[PDB]
């Protein structure tokens, strides 16, 4: 997998992208890597923000599905035209597959002014694909048409960012210690169940259903750790208390302003995840180095949500994350590239005894 190491690039706050090719002869595009959606969709028209776009007229292997797709999502929208073509990943496995591609022909607040990617690779499951679950996601096509094992793993390393997407396996050099696995509750988003939350080792003591109201997901396409309102409330309260050596405005905690300079006054955040065995859990712990984001000034990168918990880049940059689709589980291990100090490091630890973990899931 050496060839796949360092195959991700990005700019801070604009996501991680991987190089891909589409069509024959191959047209190179940079594509945003997104575990929180399920369509492969690429710019297909000369939008001013784009370095380049898919030109279907130049591809002998393009096939028109003669169907449109309309995709509003919470912070933007794209619309396009469905087709298939040959797709490969130059710094991925040595294969070429026929995949569904949505040629993006209209959009709003989707492309980022100044970014270096031209499309999105939705790595989640068919249940949330648009227009419906009959549009086979890219990764499903890749596994169906090749011998690539049904898993991928992400090391997001965090100004220009970098990382690794290991397609079809695990690179043990990218983590320390052991992987710990939590079940994929349902194959739609990469849905997981958080069974306990601590701030500096202090239990928030909420009914655990609240932690997963209405879901908890692992999402490379979200920057922040997003928490449901009631839990964000309780977590900010405890983090405020833990960091009371210095005072900050109410706006800072709501993302509305920055603060400038101090690590040790800020508490660690621990999420206990449902384990593989009955009544067994493990915990992942991140640092302020993960949830205080550079813009030395910083932004509070934990925010409230109405769509449930989102373990975005703030969580994922602490860990090597294994999307073990074959066994319906997600692995976490301490990342060999995460940012820390001489006093504290991100951790993955277990086993712990946790009862009633099935009650933590929302129905
Ligand atoms: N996980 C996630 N993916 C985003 C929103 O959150 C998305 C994120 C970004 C984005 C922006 C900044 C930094 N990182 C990113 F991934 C850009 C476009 C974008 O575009 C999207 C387009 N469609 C979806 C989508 C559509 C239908 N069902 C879904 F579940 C998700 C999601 C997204």
């Amino acid at each position: 997998f050496v060839e796949m190491v360092d195959n991700l690039r990005g700019k801070s706050g604009q996501g991680y992208y991987v190089e891909m090719t589409v069509g024959s002869p191959p047209q190179t595009l940079n594509i945003l890597v997104d575990t929180g959606s399920s369509n492969f969709a690429v710019g297909a028209a000369p939008h001013p923000f784009l370095h380049r776009y898919y030109q279907r007229q130049l591809s002998s292997t393009y096939r028109d599905l003669r169907k449109g797709v309309y995709v509003p999502y919470t912070q933007g929208k794209w619309e396009g035209e469905l087709g298939t073509d040959l797709v490969s990943i130059p710094h991925g496995p040595n294969v070429t597959v026929r995949a569904n591609i949505a040629a993006i022909t209209e959009s709003d607040k989707f492309f980022i002014n100044g970014s270096n990617w031209e499309g999105i690779l939705g790595l989640a499951y068919a249940e949330i694909a648009r227009p419906d679950d009959s549009l086979e996601p890219f990764f499903d096509s890749l596994v169906k048409q090749t011998h690539v094992p049904n898993l991928f793993s992400l090391q997001l390393c965090g100004a220009s960012v970098g990382g690794s997407m290991i397609i079809g396996g695990i690179d043990h050099s990218l983590y320390t210690g052991s992987l710990w696995y939590t079940p994929i509750r349902r194959e739609w988003y990469y849905e997981v169940i958080i069974v306990r939350v601590e701030i500096n080792g202090q239990d928030l003591k909420m009914d655990c259903k609240e932690y997963n109201y209405d879901k908890s997901i692992v999402d490379s396409g979200t920057t922040n750790l997003r928490l449901p309102k009631k839990v964000f409330e309780a977590a900010v309260k405890s983090i405020k208390a833990a960091s009371s050596t210095e005072k900050f405005p109410d706006g800072f905690w709501l993302g509305e302003q920055l603060v400038c300079w101090p690590w040790n006054i800020f508490p660690v955040i621990s999420l206990y995840l449902m384990g593989e065995v009955t009544n067994q859990s493990f915990r992942i712990t991140i640092l302020p180095q993960q949830y205080l984001r550079p813009v030395d000034c910083y932004k509070f990168a934990i925010s409230q949500s109405s769509t449930g918990t989102v373990m975005g880049a703030v969580i994922m940059e602490g860990f090597y994350v294994v999307f073990d689709r074959a066994r319906k589980r997600i692995g976490f291990a301490v990342s060999a590239c995460h940012v820390h100090d001489e006093f504290r490091t991100a951790a993955v630890e277990g086993p712990f005894v946790t009862l009633d973990m099935e009650d933590c899931g929302y129905n």
